[PDB]
């Protein structure tokens, strides 16, 4: 896939917003996805056994990992496609060490989607919203293809 300039302007217009506040993104957005599909908070032997949303909104260790996620994210959007380099690291360890199939990332960009617009529904009209999703599903396919490179394609 290839997105226009247009499109990557609208996605990063509505990331500088995220921007301004990326540990409370982080966590918003990880715990509609733990809420929304449970089974995800699995694959995280740190937080596995937090059992409420307070337990979530009160972990420290949830709203780092939030950061990190938001800070990769946010480096591979500001890329604009050309994201060869930081995607390698990243498919490596969610292929071989984690083991985060494709259908989670698709669950995340769920969540990604439904924080944007319950925060920033003026910026995250219905073109940005196509954008942002058209950005989250080109990462999602070169991300699947280097799985598959590196033997999981899971
Ligand atoms: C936008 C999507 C994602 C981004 C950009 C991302 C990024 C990261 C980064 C930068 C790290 C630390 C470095 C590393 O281990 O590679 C990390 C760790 C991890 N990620 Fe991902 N991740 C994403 C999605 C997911 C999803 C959907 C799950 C699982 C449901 C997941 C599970 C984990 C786990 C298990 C770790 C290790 C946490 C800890 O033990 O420190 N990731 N992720």
């Amino acid at each position: 896939m290839v997105l226009s300039e247009g499109e990557w302007q609208l996605v990063l217009h509505v990331w500088a917003k995220v921007e301004a506040d990326v540990a409370g993104h982080g966590q918003d957005i990880l715990i509609r996805l733990f809420k929304s599909h449970p089974e995800t908070l699995e694959k995280f032997d740190r937080f596995k056994h937090l059992k409420t949303e307070a337990e979530m909104k009160a972990s420290e260790d949830l709203k780092k990992h939030g950061v990190t996620v938001l800070t990769a994210l946010g480096a591979i959007l500001k890329k604009k496609g050309h994201h060869e380099a930081e995607l390698k690291p990243l498919a490596q360890s969610h292929a071989t060490k984690h083991k985060i199939p494709i259908k989670y990332l698709e669950f995340i960009s769920e969540a990604i989607i439904h924080v944007l617009h319950s925060r920033h529904p003026g910026n995250f009209g219905a073109d940005a919203q196509g954008a942002m999703n058209k950005a989250l599903e080109l990462f999602r396919k070169d991300i699947a293809a280097k799985y598959k490179e590196l033997g999981y394609q899971g």
